[PDB]
């Protein structure tokens, strides 16, 4: 209530993952450099994340637990960014010309990926966050690399109706992503979003997302311990962010079951296997505050 401006609507978690993409992009041999992460974080103007994104916060100068936590998170964002980038590039290489980025936040893919002529990319998010990123990148002189259409409706509200109004065509194949979202949703909110995707999809449509397989009652106290130790490290640098209040530890239908029941084929790629494939250090125990993240790609069957 005490701020009114666009940048103050952007969630800390969106800003944090963008700052980590900025760090990842400077690594020698980086899988991906999101060249818009640093300037978007700077525009958000949360000082801690500006210092992180810019490299003013130097991991060589940090206590070992902080330096290791930042390097492993940057590697998690390297693999995640690579995964979702390659999902879209594979989908358009297979003839898909309609893409939807759900809760698009600070995702710069409509400005940095190659999209074939005739592609439309729809971005769905709450209006202030939509308006923030569009105005910020326009002011930096970064034109989109595709026909880009925003849908300024929170995923909690009637976004399908607004997506149709923006010119979405439910008769052609769609490539959907929901990146960094499903672990923050209730079981009911997850099933509703997967119903909405399915209802707007024709066969040959594709969807990529994550399954946070370890966020459950079995592992709750261990993961809450990781999240409290991380919260303490953030407080030392002037950020108040307790991830434990943002995740749901309760029962749910695994998204992969839910998709299979709705007629999707799925393919699961573990963080463990993607880090090994790309020659990066393992992310486990204390360095995995959400446990093992499973990246999922799905195709709707006829
Ligand atoms: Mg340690
Ligand atoms: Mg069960």
């Amino acid at each position: 209530g005490d701020s009114w401006d666009l940048a103050s609507s952007v969630g800390l978690t969106a800003t944090m993952v963008a700052a980590a993409r900025a760090v990842a992009g400077r690594a020698p041999g980086a899988l991906v450099n999101d060249q818009f992460a640093e300037p978007l974080v700077r525009a958000v103007g949360v000082d801690f994340f500006v210092r992180m994104a810019s490299g003013e916060l130097d991991p060589d100068e940090l206590a070992e637990d902080e330096a290791n936590g930042l390097r492993r998170f940057a590697d998690a964002m390297a693999i995640r960014t690579h995964y979702f980038d390659n999902f879209f590039l594979d989908a358009t290489r297979a003839g898909i010309r309609q893409a939807v980025i759900l809760a698009s936040g600070l995702d710069s893919r409509a400005y940095r990926l190659r999209w074939p002529a005739g592609t439309i990319v729809f971005e769905v998010d709450q209006p202030q966050v939509i308006d923030f990123k569009t105005t910020t990148l326009a002011g930096l002189g970064a034109a989109p690399t595709t026909d880009r259409r925003t849908v300024a409706v929170d995923l909690r509200d009637d976004w399908p109706t607004a997506l149709q109004k923006a010119g979405f065509d439910n008769a052609q194949r769609t490539a959907w992503i929901a990146e960094g979202l499903l672990g923050y949703l209730s079981a009911e909110a997850q099933d509703r979003l997967l119903d909405q995707i399915t209802a707007q999809s024709v066969p040959g449509s594709q969807f990529a997302t994550e399954v946070l397989r370890d966020i459950n009652r079995l592992n709750e106290e261990e993961l809450r311990g990781r999240m409290r130790r991380l919260a303490e490290r953030f407080r030392r640098h002037g950020l108040d962010l307790d991830m434990s209040g943002l995740v749901y530890f309760g029962d749910r239908t695994d998204a992969r079951t839910y998709l299979a029941d709705h007629g999707w084929r799925t393919a699961s790629a573990s963080t463990t296997d993607l880090l090994a494939e790309h020659g990066l250090p393992p992310i486990d125990g204390d360095d995995a505050p959400f446990g093992e993240v499973i990246y999922v790609s799905a195709e709707l069957k006829a």
